[PDB]
Order: structure tokens, then C-alpha cells, then sequence
């Protein structure tokens, strides 16, 4: 509350570490639905169905443009991408796989690295 604080966490690394996560998640050879924003004029559906598209390319420019205020706002953006792909492909497809599959590579490294 006020004048009363928690110790300060040394947030200062955040940045640097965000987007090595984010270099490794783009490297993965799963990767591939993910890289590039769904191209809404040849997908029939997506548009109406998926209200808040996000993809690879698209956190990498938020990122280096200081549009995410803090680490939590940039795994919302990271997890977005798989909930997306979860609402619109089978769990038995190949991009359904591939969504599962980078998640769980994902929240390791988000553990790993933060937790």
C-alpha cells in the first residue's frame, strides 16, 4: 500500500532475457504456423472466429518497440498464439501438434528462466 513495498526484484535483464525465449521459440522447427501472421483474406473463417490473432513476427516487433510494459504482458501475447491455434485446428493435425508442442517448450523455458 502506500510507503509499504515487497523488496525490489531486479527487472533489469527482463528485456534481453524475453527475447532469447523468443529466438528459441522462432528456431524450433515446429514453428512454422506461427511465424508470420494468418493471412485473413485466404483462410475462410479466421477473421470472424479468432478475435485477437497474434503470431511470432508480431510479438518481435511489439517487443523491440517497447509495447510490452512488463514480463506478463509478453507471455499473455506468447500464449494467445497457442489459444488461437487450439480454437481453430484438431488436437490430431499437424498444426494442432505443433501448437501443444511449442507450448510445452514454451512454459519450460518461462519456468526455467523466471520461476
Amino acid at each position: 500500500s502506500m510507503s509499504v513495498k515487497k523488496p525490489k526484484r531486479d527487472d533489469s535483464k527482463d528485456l534481453a532475457l524475453c527475447s532469447m525465449i523468443l529466438t528459441e521459440m522462432e528456431t524450433h522447427e515446429d514453428a512454422w504456423p506461427f511465424l508470420l501472421p494468418v493471412n485473413l483474406k485466404l483462410v475462410p473463417g479466421y477473421k470472424k472466429v479468432i478475435k485477437k490473432p497474434m503470431d511470432f513476427s508480431t510479438i518481435r516487433e511489439k517487443l523491440s518497440s517497447g509495447q510490452y510494459p512488463n514480463l506478463e504482458t509478453f507471455a499473455l501475447d506468447v500464449r494467445l498464439v497457442f489459444d488461437n491455434c487450439e480454437t481453430f485446428n484438431e488436437d490430431d493435425s499437424d498444426i494442432g501438434r505443433a501448437g501443444h508442442n511449442m507450448r510445452k517448450y514454451f512454459e519450460k523455458k518461462w519456468t526455467d528462466t523466471f520461476k
